[PDB]
């Protein structure tokens, strides 16, 4: 999927950078009407990582997860995305703490159901957070940034790194091992996150203060106006124990089913 | 008498019996959220309190704490998790254990049991099950349930006629009588479960047969693989005689010792 420079614009000014690089917003020729895109533009190995990064989106097929329209290298390496216009959740409700919980609700079991597509596909994302939900709009959730993500081995259910704390659980970080279910623990905090419109977790702590507030069996409190229900699938989702914590579907299916009974 | 608007429990329930149910549950706290597991009364209640009344006497690191008792749809005893949960139960799924765990685990329940009986507490109660893991390489003691304070002036609590049989020493059965000196017999117990993985003691065996064994100085065999000095000390519990038996504070020294190599 390697896209002609040619049929690719990209605006001057910059939607945001960091040590990944930059991101701009563009415009993609295609069959006949031009498509709206954001490019990852890198500023050696953070060029395989973005080949990766690609290798996994072009797997991938669902409407709450980023879609790739293809790489581009010119002048620098490029991916190129469907444009999420509204940009990453955690700024987005930062801007906006006039978001209710019912649309916060809505965002969140949108992000559950791109989990569950990721969880069937066996895939393992790595680094779920707020920071990486991007919207399309108030009321459409997309789940992006797969430059740590893992096709796991069709004989093995975790990833095993050789050698984001506050996003990874325990025995991430003990025995570096990543499955969806560690996936599920991530996605606790980014539960607790988008109720929070943005707040970062743990504020003030260390890795090693986070880790030992957990093995004490400790957990985040419950964010001011956050309905009961999703606090306690916040805490289920944090569930020590890899084999006692629920998988995407059970966890999807409990948004699913608070969010219609909310509507 | 807490607040059941700050608990949350899980429907799923981690075990039942005929004391209740177990479920884990999370409580709200000063600031930070809590892991606790709730005995569940199912609708016994005055024994709940006195259990609750012998563990907010107890503080170490090797006792499971007591949250509180909460009064609600049922009867409930709040508790500090721990997650792993019942040592037998998890010997059993994990054969890989190493004879090194365990006697870290065992001489952790016996430093439990050192400052119970510094608090002349008696267990009454002491077996595999009644110890619960936090990590694999930290247990507690839990179930207060029969537990008692010892008279200012007496060593032994006199019970007046459901006991683990099992784990009983000869003067329980004969006398009624408990003190620290048979719940190093009880150890003895635990420590043989321990080390055969949560095997059930004395498999097959009626209680009677088990009282008639021991009247003849019989005792349970090696298990398979344990090391020969802690067997040693499992027969060291199992001194028939009270007097002679050794104290936690003589078994926990000699744990402490092997261990240290
Ligand atoms: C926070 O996470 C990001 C995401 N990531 C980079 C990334 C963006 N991608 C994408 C795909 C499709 N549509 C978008 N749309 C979009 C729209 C407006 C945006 C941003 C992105 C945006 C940023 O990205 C700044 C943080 C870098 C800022 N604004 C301004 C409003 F705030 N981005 N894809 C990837 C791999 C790493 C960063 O940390
Ligand atoms: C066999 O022992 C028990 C213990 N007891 C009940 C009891 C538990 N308490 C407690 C306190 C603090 N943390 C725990 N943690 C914990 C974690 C996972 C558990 C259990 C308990 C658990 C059970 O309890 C089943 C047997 C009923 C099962 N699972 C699943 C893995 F097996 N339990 N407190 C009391 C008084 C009577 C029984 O004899």
């Amino acid at each position: 999927v390697y896209l002609d420079r040619k049929l690719l614009t990209l605006e001057d000014k910059e939607l945001g950078s960091g040590n990944f690089g930059t991101v701009k917003k563009g415009y993609y020729q295609m069959k006949k009407v031009v498509k709206t895109v954001a490019v990852k533009i890198l500023k050696p190995a953070l060029k395989d990582e973005l080949l990766a990064e690609a290798n996994v989106m072009q797997q991938l097929d669902n409407p709450y997860i980023v879609r790739m329209i293809g790489i581009c290298e010119a002048e620098s390496w490029m991916l190129v995305m469907e444009m999420a216009e509204l940009g990453p959740l955690n700024k987005y409700l930062q801007q906006n703490r006039h978001v209710k919980d019912k649309n916060i609700i809505e965002l969140v079991h949108q992000v559950s159901m791109g989990m569950k597509y990721l969880e069937e596909s066996n895939f393992v994302h790595r680094d779920l957070a707020a920071r990486n939900v991007l919207l399309v709009t108030q009321h459409y959730a997309k789940i992006s940034d797969f430059g740590l993500s893992k096709a796991l081995r069709a004989d093995e259910n975790y990833y095993k790194a050789q050698t984001p704390v506050k996003w990874y659980a325990p025995e991430c970080i003990n025995y570096y091992k990543f499955s969806s279910k560690s996936d599920v623990w991530s996605f606790g905090v980014l539960m607790w996150e988008a109720f929070s419109y943005g707040q970062k977790p743990y504020r003030g702590m260390k890795g090693s203060e986070v880790t030992a507030m957990l093995e004490k069996g400790e957990r985040m409190g419950c964010p001011a106006g956050c309905p009961r229900e999703m606090y306690d699938l916040m805490n289920l989702c944090w569930t020590y124990d890899v084999e006692n914590r629920p998988g995407f579907a059970a966890v999807e299916l409990r948004l699913r089913n608070y969010y219609y009974d909310v509507v």
